[PDB]
């Protein structure tokens, strides 16, 4: 319209994406252990240790070239017996957006003053970046949470009722099944 709007409101959110890798399977700590990849490009970055789903324990991280990648595994700064661990990434494995599921009714229905949850899995994936943005009728607090089982947790409680648009992009392209449309229902305050 030719006298100007708003549009619609906007809130937003970023979280680092990464396959589980499985290293020196024991009883070892996770206190006093470290961990780092060195790329082929010679470049040294630390990496996330987990302890994962099966009892087993594990690294991950984000590759910025394709080729042979070394991880460099210690215990109280001193390299570990499994180490150095060669880990082979191709370009399929750099940010495929068409690879990556998502999951939970926060995609589908929601409420005002109960928040609304939804998953994303981006292990089948293998490695990248999630950026995520919901918009609608006004300004909403989105939160998130890493599991267990390798995948993450999204949340947020909206203040207006209405209908919310959910963006899901990985490594700069938009992820299947995005848009997603959210019917949020609610009154106009209750105790």
């Amino acid at each position: 319209g030719a006298m100007g709007d708003d549009s619609m409101r906007m809130s937003h959110l970023k979280v680092g994406s990464a396959a589980d890798i499985p290293i020196n399977i024991s009883e070892t700590d996770l206190s006093l252990l470290t961990a780092t990849v060195v790329p082929p490009s010679g470049r040294e970055e630390p990496c996330l240790l987990k302890r994962l789903r099966n009892g087993h324990v594990g690294i991950s991280f984000v590759p910025k070239e394709t080729g042979e990648h070394l991880v460099h595994v210690k215990k109280n700064g001193q390299h570990v017996a499994s180490s150095p661990i060669p880990v082979v990434i191709s370009q399929s494995e750099i940010g495929d957006a068409s690879r990556v599921r998502v999951s939970g009714q926060g995609l589908h229905e929601g409420h005002t003053f109960e928040p609304a949850e939804f998953i994303i899995d981006t292990r089948d994936a293998g490695y990248g970046g999630l950026s995520l943005s919901i918009e609608g009728p006004s300004k909403v607090d989105i939160n998130t949470e890493d599991l267990e089982d390798g995948t993450c947790r999204v949340t947020y409680c909206p203040t207006e009722p209405g209908n919310y648009i959910i963006n899901i992009k990985f490594a700069d392209q938009h992820v299947p099944g995005s848009p997603f449309s959210v019917k949020v229902t609610g009154e106009g305050r209750v105790k």
